[PDB]
RNA sequence: AUUGAAACAGGGUCAGCUUGCCGUAGGUGGCAUCGCCCUCGU
């Protein structure tokens, strides 16, 4: 397995029913994991797992808006003109989280050639070392930068243990599978976050 | 393959045009620094 800590000032994992004016999650989301890892390093041949989430410092709000367009742009267009298109939006944002995270990886069915777990893994350690990745892994919005610090165990702030509240369902995944090559489409996993101690356990189907 | 991807609170708006701290009213009226002693004695 890996233990991995993810801090940063700012945060939002906006929920689907609000989407329009955002209203982020108290916790990060199981799916966001896995893409926060596959942005250190991603072959076409490895699968993330989730594990174990542990939240670190007290859940903190704050409100923002700024001024948006929603026209998605096309071809035969020539620009936008934003003048005509402006709708205010309003955003949730989660303040100082950092976050730790247990999680492994298992391979897919296209393994090819260099199949080496050993080596994958070895890889991993190297980049986790050295700062290395496509692209700085975002915290649900590209403006809000994260930082990992590869650890082993009871390297931070002691966990914030403290029983907390329930959330409900929550939100897995998106499955691939009726998809070819590039997401063609896809349909929502779900499922119950069920206010874990501290430590939310995602459990796989 | 992050409910992600792209997303200006923008564009300018004198605190201004003016009015006496003035017109007078006393420091007055009146009380002796006095009353007194050797520079002798060769």
């Amino acid at each position: 397995r890996f233990i991995l800590e993810i801090s940063g000032d700012l945060a939002c994992f906006t929920r689907s029913e609000l989407k329009v004016e955002r209203v982020s999650y108290p916790v990060i989301t199981p799916a966001a994991a896995r893409n926060i890892l596959m942005a250190i390093l991603w072959k076409p041949a490895i699968r993330w797992k989730v594990l174990k989430i542990e939240i670190l410092k007290p859940i903190q709000w704050t409100n923002i808006r700024r001024n948006e367009v929603g026209t998605k742009m096309s071809e035969r267009s020539g620009s936008l003109y934003i003048e005509d298109n402006r709708q205010q939006r309003a955003s949730m944002l989660l303040k100082d989280v950092a976050y730790r995270i247990h999680a492994d990886f298992d391979m897919t069915s296209e393994a090819g050639e260099s199949d080496n777990y050993v080596k994958f893994a070895e890889m991993f350690k190297r980049r986790a070392k050295k700062g290395q990745y496509f692209h700085q892994p975002y915290l649900g919005c590209r403006e809000f930068p994260c930082d990992f610090r590869l650890l082993e165990k009871a390297e931070d702030g002691l966990p914030l243990e403290d029983i907390t509240q329930d959330f409900g369902f929550m939100l897995y995944d998106m499955d691939f599978s009726k998809s070819d090559p590039r997401d063609s489409n896809n349909a929502e996993p779900m499922f119950y976050q069920c206010k874990a101690v501290n430590g939310v356990i995602t459990v796989p189907p």
